[PDB]
């Protein structure tokens, strides 16, 4: 369990009663009684009240709060402040301010953008974290540390320039090996001194934010600036561990967020935890793909939802409310694929600058006679019915699909093939195929150890890491299937082009040598066309975006190109490697080739969908032990029908027996339990 | 009148000879007497040629010019030239120039852009005032002060953010009410010395030109800009009375320009005057509320046009030239909203830089047999015709409609609700469906005397002042009739949220409670339905944007919504309220809504139409002592009949007796004469 | 001949050893005597390879890379380096460094972007290209010197600034004669001294990248930039020049880029060479027009075609692959308008940072087994079979078409009348309208000896430079046809216009009097009426954009507008001047128009086409001594069908007699070698 001390999954979130009064705070107690919230995340932003110079810490305004949630027996997820310095620190210590994208020096304001390299910030920090641990090192109700805030964005500023080169000199040893890694002997780059290399950003190396001349030093600053941020967390986190060794520490990530390199950042904290804030315009399948990646992050281990709002969210462009059930139905969904809690931002609405109008349990009203207000309390008691049931239990997927943030990195930061080009999308077409079909999957690393799994599917995977290639080799010589596609194994980890024909080091296992790759203009397509039938593969279907022109060497051509220059040559193919096979994608595929696709790579693996079920009937499924959760989502506004089997399976939600033919309400949700 | 020493409609405008030779202010004074000009604003830029450094002036040119027209017996609107400071000012004193939003240091360059608060500014701009007034004081040609030029645009430099912290000083007195106000315990933004104050840019709290992170200190700096800008024009203003007591003084507005409160602004002026540049694409129901808005400025003081172009205006993408009439038609409907003179940008084109294509009466073939110049010389006529006949004449509306800028400025800085919520269009939509039924209206403050209304509509009045909620209750209760909308009675004058529910202090007049507010994706909308017919409001209608949630407390229902989550919930109510009514518009309706809703509110007030007209044949009125004047105004491209009633009326532009039927030439114009 | 020695179209390009090592040498010399591949241009981007500090100059790498190549007898194209600086000298000699159009001081990062008036780097780029050419000055194989690489972009940095002063000194003498150029009289902007002129960009006169308050100081400034950057070529080639006079000087231009005067810039070089990189989106008759512009820099003189992809294009937003032959086809192209070169970038792709997915002779996968290179290697071979033969064979047009662009930067500075007017749209419609007819044609600066010709067309010569006006008014006496449109004439060589009627000094020549300009919204159009049949224009044609309203004087009317208030006035007139004619066009009209005016001009001059071919199927003209080249290139996806005139001919490509039909293939090129 996350702490065994609390042993259900959590229920509440972001808690600020540092903005209002004692009384409100009676208010929220009971009101948080009512809606069955039994955890609080508190002290995230009010570095500046408890700290108001150099020299002097006011910690009582925090202790009575504690004090009054421990009274309730409300669980504590106590952050440690840091992630918005004071006003004052701002003012007498520059350092702590970050420098843009746009090479301009930040003044006080926003939040979450404290210079990684600041010795300012690194020193109060470190006290700050410090203090509250020692204050709080024996206090029952602290269950979970929560480190700064959702850390994120560049700096450009001298120190970070400076230490940019220091980070430079451990990973490349020599001027030598940086010279080479960096290809600088192009555009006369050529460093003769480390003081020589600048932070790429729009006044060097980058343009319109995703542009550069120099992707491997572009690549790097971006490495460099996670490993900053993810410094200043490990120390806070050291720092904390020094007083309260048995409570876990986490910090609040994003997702599929592009900035940070999570699968790095994962293997520093207890646990994962994660914001989730889906549109009314986000697919259904995106957002199970995210909290997918956040399971992925450990390996499996199961997550804490730190944060989703419990009706609208301020930052979307058109603040849509969640329909009736919808908020239950997105939490549940978090639990479907591995979270262990189902946290707010926020308890109670602010007042209250930018986030006013973001949603909360109790809104500006002040009571309790409201629509959001009763959803919550309806989930609340949910959760606690369910107790400990669910937690800890893993999937148990034969599917994976890699995904990696150097690899994207590097993808986002290339100068062609084409700008219609999006990383996660393309990974997110190969998801979507098994989400539609209940296949379970796991979303992982590049480094995870792929023998557990039948089906592994690489999309794009354009930078191909040491020790990637013998690794897929293995898996598919002794059984497996790996997937890959156009635009993959050209660069290894300095974005330095694998020479001798693409797909490099993939070349082998692939069994096709890819010649040359076309960018389509937007609107124009060409065409799949099967050889012959093949299981669900049949007939013709369209592709688009890239074309690469492949030439099968090892490899069976299962479907050639409908038209144009490399019309009649190979875009899907088929090589038999070892004991395994893998199947090499040349062209980005419309949706039902996808789905013909995957059905063909299960059955020729036997795994099978979890369920049948309609369309936006989405099925994932938890075991722990031997009994199997299958967790049934119906994104539908409509009721919907679906076979659940013959098996003796009861809705760990209603109580009810369920088999064979079982109806589920829009927006609804069922736990079957089974073995 | 505006200047008893000048009691006709002033006709002429912008005048630049020192651009020119003395030899063509000859052709200028032929052709202006020609044109039946009669007015000239001279010295708008020429503040270079009048000081050469901290010590000289020349004022001899200006002499000559002043004499030149005063030969012609033309009046002169004199300006200051204060609207752009010399290249020598801005290299010697920096001091002058402003620092920009990304937070960069202006160089010498454009116009209308001295920092406000400016040491050097603000000494050189007195003396020049001064210097100007006490020469010329003794001049009988002077009608009118001219102060600096179209003062806008905010300035963020190290000079302004020091005198930000001492307007806060003032403002709040201590920094607890200061944090208070500001909300600063969010986001650790406890200041604990003003210093710790910086000011909303790019660099700090904003982003993009609307977003920030604060809107308490955003909305306080814009206040903050509005006021050192109104500082510079007072400043001015009172050196010039001290020499010439008796003339009166203004400055040139740009409408509804946002970054300025122009409500405040014109209490220190002794008359309205602006500048009227519609577009061939905009609304002339739009152009029609901007003059209207001018008139309201002042409590229906009649207001100057300084400005418009004879012709094209160089600064519109696409300089589409006005049809023939356009230019005398458009002239006529400032006037019918409040006009006391026409006059224009320019009399003789430049050669000239940036504003070379902009139009202007004498233009680059430097003769009058010209369409454009024909055209102004047939109004000019025309003015002279009407003498003093329309001069000091006032709108009589029994219906209302309020606008205010620090309600726009908490709605565009607002984070949420919507990206498509416009404030001043959806004030439009109100104003337009008064507009096309001919129902005389004013623009009003919200501090407006409301006891002359029978109607008073307060669009999305997101921000309730002291002393607005008690107005309204006393009006309603009185007999008038109240209209508000989604979103409105949320705020104080602080963007803080008014607790306990929508919409707080206007929730006991509306008779509803408004829980929840949804935000519309684009191209989505729901509907309106009628629970029985009403009036000429019957069976169902769009709405769209935002739909607000509400619940009728003592109010009635008179439609509901029909789709969505909360169909069969309120839209429209009518709260009766002592002897009045209010009705609360939950979203945001069209136009054969409003259409409606507007002939329903009239009709139970008993106020009616002015006269019936087709689309496009605008009617407002204009009434001195017992005298009322209908402008009709033709706006369409063919002849329009319409029954003038039966009354006993002349048209003053033709002289001949009108009754009945009546039909109106293509863009023509006609001004009734009637009891 | 560009240099005896080497007495063929060359073939070849960028090469850059230095990023790799001597094996992959060995494979490049033997893979470009498989591919035909006799040029290189080598040493562009290794400043910093050669010169490590201010003292140190090491060259033996590039003597090993001369030697070899001399070794295969592959000719030398021998660039200075100095297009990119060494880090070490940005960082040690920041005044190297440019400040951008947002004020920012650069960093180190890029390429062709040294300040113009550095004084560092004036210094070493001198220093740097002495060294290079007294160490080959007598090695036989430089046939060529590449001055830098692609000159371009503005600095705005204090060095710029200062001598832009200078620069307006020279140019005006006083500041009376430069307040009256740049009519300073308006907005207060008197200069009183010169050093309160400061650069126009975001921080002064300028915004959003091409708007302006005063063109006449943005217009100097983009002389002086250009002039600046002139300079520097200059300045090298001078100094290798003292070496080796004997070896011709180029640097490498960009067609109609548009920051730079390339007719000034040809008048300072030996011969033009140009980088042609059209993308699958752009006009056929474009780029034609581009190489034709190449070749009028120098008044008709042969060209150097020094880049060209031979696949694809990294920058281009979508990398779409040169499908079959077309990489044949646009360098046959080049070869029609003047080319005598044909090279690539670049011979081997790069690893290697930004361009590593540009296309290359040799690719990533290092063999000639290709498509690309097959295709390469093809060509090479054809250039090998021609021989001297096409080489300085020049156009005989007796048509010309003007382009200049200092009347470029003032129409894209000037505010109005409309963003829809785009010049070099303009000008390419009146081209490409030739271009469909196969009539030969010459783009030539306006001040091109214009007796050559028997049809001149000036689209929207807005500005009219000294003697120019006298210029035409001498062609058209002497009967030529002289053609201009709406927006021409307005201004003179400082964009103040030219008063007393449009067009000013070409209202005599044209004998109509345009006065007002119209400006349509999108969307909008007028129509074209012809008065009667006249050749091959009869009927209502469309126009668009700008409509001109005229009067004729002198000139007869053809034509006239169809609708809006100016229907029925003249958009088409012809004017008897002398013994010729001229046409003004007074709106933009669409392609159908064009095509019949332009057939009609033609026949008028007895001007014929060159041939009669399908769409598609362009047909250009060089001739050399008494022998006619007829370059026929097809670039439908099919097979053409034409005929090819009775006379006797061959095609040099094939060697074979083509008479009356002939065919050519998709994608195909004949030479016809005729009298
Ligand atoms: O297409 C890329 C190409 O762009 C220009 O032509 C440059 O001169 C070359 O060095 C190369 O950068
Ligand atoms: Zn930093
Ligand atoms: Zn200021
Ligand atoms: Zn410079």
């Amino acid at each position: 369990m996350i702490n065994e001390k609390f042993p259900k999954i959590w229920y509440g979130g972001d808690y600020n009663p540092e903005q209002w009064d004692k009384a409100t705070m009676e208010e929220d107690m009971r009101m948080f009684n009512l809606a069955g919230i039994d955890v609080a995340t508190v002290n995230v932003f009010s570095w500046a009240k408890i700290q108001r110079d150099e020299v002097s810490y006011d910690f009582t305004w925090l202790d009575d709060i504690i004090e009054r949630l421990t009274k309730e027996n409300i669980y504590l997820c106590l952050a440690t402040s840091t992630g918005a310095h004071p006003a004052w620190m701002a003012k007498k210590y520059p350092d702590v301010l970050r420098v843009d994208y746009e090479g301009r020096k930040r003044k006080f304001g926003g939040r979450h953008n404290s210079c990684p390299n600041s010795p300012t910030y690194r020193k109060y920090a470190k006290i700050l974290a410090g203090k509250l641990a020692e204050r709080y090192k024996d206090h029952p109700q602290i269950v979970m540390w929560h480190v700064s805030n959702e850390y994120g964005g560049y700096c450009y500023c001298d120190n970070c320039e400076k230490q940019f080169r220091v980070w430079l000199k451990e990973r490349y040893g020599t001027l030598e090996a940086l010279n080479k890694a960096w290809n600088t002997s192009f555009w006369s780059h050529t460093f003769y001194d480390w003081d020589e290399i600048v932070a790429p950003n729009a006044l060097s190396e980058e343009w319109s934010g995703n542009r550069t001349n120099f992707q491997g030093i572009s690549l790097d600053y971006r490495r460099f600036q996670s490993d900053s941020l993810l410094e200043c967390f490990k120390m806070e986190r050291d720092e904390l561990k020094r007083w309260t060794p048995d409570i876990p520490v986490t910090t609040n990530l994003m997702g599929f967020y592009p900035e940070l390199d999570y699968f790095k950042w994962a293997k520093e904290m207890d646990v994962v935890s994660w914001d989730n804030y889906p549109s009314m315009d986000t697919p259904f399948s995106f957002t199970a793909m995210a909290h997918n990646l956040m399971r992925g992050l450990k390996s499996g281990q199961p997550f804490m939802l730190m944060e989703q709002t419990p009706g609208v969210q301020n930052w979307q462009p058109y603040n849509s409310a969640k329909r009736p059930g919808v908020m239950r139905l997105w939490s549940y969904q978090a639990v479907a694929h591995g979270a262990d809690t189902v946290m707010f931002f926020q308890l109670r609405r602010s007042v209250g600058a930018c986030e006013k109008y973001h949603g909360a349990v109790i809104e500006h009203v002040g009571h309790e006679h409201t629509r959001v207000f009763r959803e919550c309390a309806e989930l609340g008691k949910e959760l606690q019915q369910l107790g400990d049931t669910i937690l800890d239990a893993r999937s148990e997927a034969k599917v994976a699909v890699m995904y990696d943030w150097e690899n994207r990195w590097a993808l986002e930061l290339s100068s062609g093939p084409s700008i219609a080009l999006n990383y996660v999308n393309e990974v997110h077409k190969y998801y979507d195929a098994l989400y539609k079909q209940n296949i379970q999957t796991d979303m992982i690393s590049v480094e995870e150890d792929l023998s557990k799994y039948k089906v592994v599917i690489a999309p794009v995977m354009y930078m191909v890491k040491p020790g990637f290639a013998e690794r897929v080799e293995r898996f598919v010589a002794q059984g497996g299937t790996f997937v890959t596609t156009f635009f993959s194994g050209i660069v290894n980890e300095n974005d330095l082009v694998t020479l001798g024909g693409y797909p490099g080091e993939l070349r082998n296992v692939m069994g096709i040598w890819a010649e040359e790759i076309d960018a389509l203009l937007p609107g124009h397509q060409n065409e799949i066309v099967l050889r012959q039938d093949w299981g669900g593969l049949r007939g013709s279907y369209s592709c688009g975006i890239l074309c690469d022109v492949i030439h099968a060497e090892t490899a069976e051509v299962l479907a050639e190109y409908g038209a144009d220059y490399y019309k009649g040559t190979p875009v899907l193919t088929r090589n038999k490697f070892g004991n395994g096979q893998s199947y090499y994608v040349a062209s980005s595929p419309d949706a039902d080739f996808l789905q013909g696709l995957i059905a063909n790579l299960c059955e020729e693996q036997g795994v099978k969908p979890l369920l049948n079920t309609p369309d936006g009937v989405e099925v994932a499924e938890r075991v722990k032990n031997g009994t199997s959760y299958l967790f049934v989502m119906n994104h539908n506004a409509e009721e919907m029908t679906f076979d659940a089997g013959a098996s003796r399976q009861r809705d760990l939600l209603t109580g009810k027996t369920i088999s064979g033919q079982a109806t589920i309400p829009a927006r609804g949700v069922m736990i079957l339990e089974r073995a």
